């Protein structure tokens, strides 16, 4: 199986570095406006490939995706000193209508798997500009904050993550909502599977944990600049459960009928993903307090997507 | 680490393929009366390993068993023609209590995992034998039976088989309870994910499932005369989980306080599996038809272990 | 893609368990004379591949071979104890004549990969019956043995079996050549890394490990009855081999023109093993006496399959 | 098993995003002298790991590097463009001469493994620094080379890559040696056995694959302006035969008391690398052009190390 991926910078190439180790699939695909830059990058990854598994890491052009059953659109400009958000964005939805032709030509049964930040937004761009069916369009979205949420109410519950199901849905950013209120663990609701364990679970308990989740990404790029590492592996995840046919469940942004009382939106959901992409989404309880969260995230992307005409 | 199985029959020896296979350890102890059987099947398999993983797989005595993190107890002796169920039943009971003391006084930390049948008679046996504390005392149980479950579920549901969470409780054999009221898939309800995707969930297709699961043992046991290859992989996997103190939730057998208005009886239900062995139990919901059908199994059981002197 | 298994005894069985175990094929089809075996091995290794990979196994008739890229034939009789190695073989290609015809007509562009002792001999009348050119029927032969003998002299040595290269060829049995001459280690000459180890290896350590590979067999058949461990991993990577195109080295059965004279026969020589089944042939030097070796070998096979008229 | 990494840049945070996605430890410590950019990779990286391996990855000091199994010494400073090769190794001596001190204070058990370009003086003060014995400090070396040598030369025969053996020796930079003389593939010389695969070795074909193998580095700085992506898979390999005591063969750097006349200098060789680091040298044949090759290697890297004191 053959895997293309557009935009060969950190997150391009951290998400090619991830499917070969894990050995995802037999073949991976880089390109790049900067074609030495994909090509160093095809090649340093090309140097592990015998430390881990056989994968044929390359960089071509686009005529190259040919045969991709999904590609990766991880492409974008580099932030100006001193340039609004509002305009990086546009910036990038000009690359996306650069891009997005340009892979559907050569790949047309591809699914297409957005990675570029504000991920929402450019998931929108991405599934205006494609044509294709809703469920064709993913978007990364929330899914390296649902695993992390994951991940801490298991340390706190002293349990496997695996046995954890609680979700983060929305906005991929500090709009976005971890969902309290119907979440559970081993298949119970979480507060009785807390306290049938000796941990009620404090208001405290649950801002930690809050933070925990919704600022790592600001924390990371306060760090080292940006994030990649995190995104690169989520990708390759979402990579196998499209080739291996999965229909595993996974809060990825996606073009949505209605949401919340928002008509035509994209934003994270947890939704069934396989070989054609996403088809079907659960619709997990909500609190009023979340619900209304919700709506609040639709409305801030829906209405920045209609202000760059998309 | 190092894991020990006694009894290298079909089902010991199975164990020891599927933790060589997946290389769960990295040593792998086979006891059994029948010195040449068991040295012949530590052979057989260290033939495999180089065709998967480094794994020491030898056969040795008791004493052989020092320094073990998990002791299978696939031990046993063979039916009789014209024997009884009960007598059967109580010459393991025997077999048992010449083995307890001799894993335990080799390797006095591990934990004990149960697979001879009946897994939840044999569990107790072994529990009182032992007279370590209750958690250290697992029998494999129904592992087995809420994977099937949970597949025939996602067969129907068409999702991940990871994405279904349910049940299958109590005694391991034609009582044991499919827990229909409380299963969630995606973290929501049974039958709402089911009409939210087309399939309500009839009766018919209810009945389906439960003679799918139900009498897998039956069908397996009336074609090749026993089962092995499922337990294997199912009692590897619990070994997985002691051996990395995964913490996470399996459907095993266990002493138990009390279930369903009955006391000190072992059977399964969810619990926590990781280093010490089962540190903790979940209590899913249960239908009051459910909950009748598990007392009425946990009767069953609990006069079975008295009325052998355990 | 899809493997079918024609002959689901514990051969045939635990070559399926182990192809699931180890995530070899996605389809594995189990075809035996025995119809309720068949169904009752699929569904006991069913119930394991929760534990390891989503694998469909399932039994089923000649029909239901269609499309498999690789077929193992593992069918043969009950031993009787006291009949002749010819006798033995007189059935078995008894058998091979019923088998290989039906397997031809339902997937004739499946790599024949032969498995039923004795393996050179079956080899040589799958081989005649399915009409295919030489490379598509491939035996299992000598690959346990060459692989044990890598690992004795690897600890032998104190060093990972992956950096010994050493063969044992011909006659997957009695007369088999252990290849002591032109052996590798780390890309040098074994006897001089030995002795460079500080280590040269004593005619008793030479005479230690002929035992430990060339008697492997007896003892695992004296003291459980047969083997199928072993080659059922052995025989999963070859599968893995073919599927994934590996075009790696392995000691397979196969028609060869000539060997040391020996004309049109068929036994283990290092061979390049891929998508069509092998496809190249790997000469080792031979001291005198192990050319002298091989070709006793070979004649005794030569004489085996004309007194069958093959 | 802990893995401790000093130096959480490009090389470090590869070097431990590849362990964490392989599974090589269950806990990875990150060390920099920016301690938000080992904190942030160390999130980053952390965010991944739901979709690979349970992998506790955090950043801290030095202490924090107590009972860690291994050391990875990746610290360094930014390159100069402009500056010389001998300018570049007085900065980096000195950042080890800070470095090597305060891990031995922490961790004086743990293996060394060095990988802060030039990987091969870099072992060599490392060593001095140190007071190790001399198979305590191990560098990364020619690893990568020597494996892009083998995967060439499988792809121009058509085989697997691990039926080739061949090495790249010496100074892991220019003056590499590849070693065609005594290359060998499925344990035959090459020469020979690509002649009768009916292919000899061009002098094209020579010069095409020894640019292939020497220039990859040169080729992926000029593009991206560094490695990584390779030397992380790599050393992670290393760091995987130290934890479970291998003894692989790899070409590694370390000190060597004589190479071809040229005393006490650091070069990669064939080398056995187990629990201890490396305990065992091969020395595979060099035809006489090759000796010189290798002996010019080993006096650049001996002038470069007395000009810094060593
Ligand atoms: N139209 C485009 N097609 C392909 N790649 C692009 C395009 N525009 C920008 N890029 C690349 O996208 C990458 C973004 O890098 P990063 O933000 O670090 O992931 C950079 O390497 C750019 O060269
Ligand atoms: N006291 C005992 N200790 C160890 N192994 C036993 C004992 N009694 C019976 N066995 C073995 O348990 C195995 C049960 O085989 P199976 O029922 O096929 O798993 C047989 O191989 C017996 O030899
Ligand atoms: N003509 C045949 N077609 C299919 N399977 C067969 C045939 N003859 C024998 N077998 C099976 O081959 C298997 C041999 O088992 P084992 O020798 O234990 O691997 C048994 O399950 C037999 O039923
Ligand atoms: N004395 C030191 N101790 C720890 N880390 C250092 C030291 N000097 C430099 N580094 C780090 O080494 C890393 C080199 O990054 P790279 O060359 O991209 O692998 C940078 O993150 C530096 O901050």
């Amino acid at each position: 199986m053959k895997v293309g991926i557009v935009g060969s910078g950190m997150v391009g190439s951290a998400t090619a570095y991830a499917l070969a180790l894990l050995g995802v699939a037999r073949e991976v695909v880089l390109v790049d406006l900067d074609r030495k830059l994909a090509q160093a990058h095809a090649e340093d990854i090309l140097h592990a490939t015998p430390f881990a598994h056989p994968v044929w890491v390359w960089a071509g052009s686009y005529g190259d995706l040919e045969g991709a059953r999904a590609v990766v659109l991880a492409a974008g400009v580099a932030q100006r000193p001193g340039e609004t958000r509002l305009q990086l964005l546009d910036r990038n939805a000009q690359v996306f209508a650069q891009v997005v032709p340009r892979v559907l030509e050569a790949a047309p049964e591809a699914v297409l798997l957005v990675a570029t930040n504000p991920v929402d937004v450019m998931t929108q761009v991405a599934y205006a500009l494609s044509g294709l069916p809703p469920g064709r369009v993913v978007g990364s979205g929330t899914i390296l904050d649902t695993a992390r949420f994951r991940a801490l109410l298991a340390e706190y519950l002293r349990v496997a993550p695996q046995s954890v199901h609680a979700y983060v849905l929305g906005e991929h950013g500090d709009s976005e909502v971890l969902v309290w209120s119907s979440a559970q663990v081993g298949g119970v609701p979480l507060l009785e599977f807390a306290e049938a364990r000796g941990r009620a679970l404090s208001p405290e308990d649950r801002a930690r944990i809050d933070e925990g989740v919704r600022r790592a990404a600001y924390r990371i790029i306060e760090g080292k600049g940006a994030t990649y590492y995190g995104i690169g592996a989520g990708l390759a995840r979402l990579v196998r459960a499209i080739l291996t046919d999965e229909k595993g469940v996974y809060t990825v942004s996606a073009f949505t009928p209605e949401v919340a009382g928002v008509l035509e939106v994209s934003l994270s959901l947890p939704r069934i993903l396989g070989a054609g992409g996403v088809a079907g989404t659960v619709y997990p309880s909500l609190s009023p307090e979340e619900r209304a969260a919700l709506r609040r995230s639709a409305e801030i992307l829906k209405e920045a997507a209609f202000a760059l005409g998309f």
